[PDB]
């Protein structure tokens, strides 16, 4: 009890990882309804839960499949306190392709899971802790948020909305007792790029190019991704801060990239450096 | 004439603008596709054209509704050349008011004219541009779309998508003589305000005064800092010039201090104080 947590996409990945971290914490101050897309897959989140031993009714979870408003509402409806302390909007899908080639569900999906996504959560949530004047929105970062990749536009694209839609909240939210955070991530070992996957409707130069950066995102994904765990103590972190940051990064790693990006808002630089770092 | 522009909403601010200012012009190079989510609305783009006097064949409007892709594709087969010279992806849609109080349409509108339609028109016109080694695309760029603004929330994030898709494609273009371009604007004289918004209801005492207080201040600089749509078309022609243009272009330099303040803050929060002040006092 105490500390209502509420995250959605714990299947696995970092939903899973932080669930758990949250409600086998030392402090037992904390109460979490991992909701997931379909409770079936919720074996490895308990088997985890169980294996963590976590207080007995520090962990629920609810199913909330956050492209449906209705069962945001009813998830809502679900958790009995009445309250949730900490929101953290978690869920997304990645989609790899060169632009031309992309279907418009893929797309659209892409958008509504991503974006229209938080926003449903967003709107759900706020208003009670607007109204309680406290409340805590963490969302899960992402570089492909912050900077554009080649194949993978429209992923950057649902990506950056992110942080539009969380920059906007925060410039009007910090009055009110609530505060939100991003984590921002880099590669990341989860079921993330398992599942993130042409030659008929693209043509053969950018056809060779998406080969080529396929080949080296895979063999830097593995050297550079990080674990789920390490991703969950960033999200600890942010929640413990008395005044949390609007940014929180997972890693060193792309701040440099990041500060070359910004120093330069013609973009001319960045393109250049980003074409030379994936092909070059 | 010869370069030829291919130019989306149309029916007036920018569009309106860009389009008879590209097809009145002395040089007399280009033809301009002016196309239009309703060709019904098209009259007042015609008698300004008429102002300006865009001589016989230099304009041709048409029908391109970015929310339907059938709707691109007939575009797309009207364009008698065979060839677009110049890209402009202009359509867009603002969406105003506590996050809470809007529409579950209006959020997914605003996202699939704004994002999605930008989508499928590079998907339809890009490919031929690649083939051909040449081609400019200018997108209008939008400040909501550089940091973010209250109340505006939605209307940010597919502004800051626009940009992800730009930068993400402009990567890749690069090395294939194919230019794309964001035109960044900050606020402009056009219809775009007039719809954005007209919420007790549908949020606390507490957020309704802010919004007013957020109108009250988005007025006052709309007032005192728009530009003109025509001042705007100059910067669409300046990027389409250049040989070697950049990713961004700004119509001004009045949010650059405030784009820097952010730019060297990566944490956030500073920019997040700032703009809170700046707006709410
Ligand atoms: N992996 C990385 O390297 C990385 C890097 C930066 C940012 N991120 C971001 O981190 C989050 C992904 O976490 P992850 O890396 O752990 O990915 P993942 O292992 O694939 O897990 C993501 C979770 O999201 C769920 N989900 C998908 N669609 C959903 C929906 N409609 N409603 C509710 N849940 C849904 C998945 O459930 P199902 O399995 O049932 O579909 C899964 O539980 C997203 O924000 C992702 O963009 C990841
Ligand atoms: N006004 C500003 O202060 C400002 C600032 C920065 C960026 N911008 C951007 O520049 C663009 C132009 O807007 P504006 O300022 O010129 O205002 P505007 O006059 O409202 O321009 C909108 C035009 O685009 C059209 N459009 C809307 N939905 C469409 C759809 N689904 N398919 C095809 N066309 C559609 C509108 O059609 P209908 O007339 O039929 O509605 C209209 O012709 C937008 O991207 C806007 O975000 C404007
Ligand atoms: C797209 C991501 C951003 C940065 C990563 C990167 C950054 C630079 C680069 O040359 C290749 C890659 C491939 C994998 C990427 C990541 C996987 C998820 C993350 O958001
Ligand atoms: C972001 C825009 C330019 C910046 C404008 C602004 C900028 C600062 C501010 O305090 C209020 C507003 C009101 C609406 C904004 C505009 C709406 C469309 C345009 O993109």
């Amino acid at each position: 009890a105490r500390t209502v947590v509420l995250i959605t996409g714990c299947s696995s990945g970092i939903g899973l990882h932080l669930a758990v971290r949250l409600a086998s914490d030392p402090s037992q101050s904390f109460k979490v309804y991992a909701t997931l897309r379909d409770l079936k897959t919720q074996g490895r989140l308990w088997e985890a839960a169980r294996a963590l031993a976590c207080p007995p009714g520090s962990l629920e979870t609810l199913q909330l499949d956050v492209r449906d408003s209705k069962s945001v509402a009813a998830a809502r409806e679900r958790v009995t306190e009445g309250r949730v302390d900490v929101l953290v909007c978690n869920a997304g899908l990645g989609l790899l392709g060169p632009l031309e080639a992309l279907g418009e569900d893929a797309v659209a999906s892409v958008l509504d899971v991503n974006v229209v996504g938080t926003v449903r959560m967003l709107q759900a949530f706020l208003p009670d802790m607007k109204r309680r004047g406290s409340g805590r929105v963490l969302v899960t970062g992402s570089v492909g948020g912050l900077m554009g990749l080649p194949f993978n536009d429209v992923y950057c694209a649902s990506k950056f909305a992110l942080e539009g839609l969380c920059e906007s909240l925060a410039v009007l939210l910090l009055p009110f007792g609530v505060h939100l955070s991003l984590i921002e991530c880099g590669p990341v070992h989860t079921a993330f790029m398992e599942k993130v996957l042409v030659l008929d409707r693209t043509d053969i130069h950018t056809f060779h190019r998406f080969y080529q950066y396929l080949a080296l995102s895979k063999q830097v994904f593995r050297e550079a991704a990080q674990n789920p765990e390490e991703v969950a103590e960033v999200f600890l972190t942010a929640l413990r801060a008395p005044k949390p940051t609007l940014r929180y990064f997972t890693t060193e790693r792309f701040l440099p990239l990041l500060r070359m990006r910004l120093d330069d808002p013609s973009g001319s630089n960045y393109v250049t450096a980003m074409h030379r770092e994936v092909f070059g």
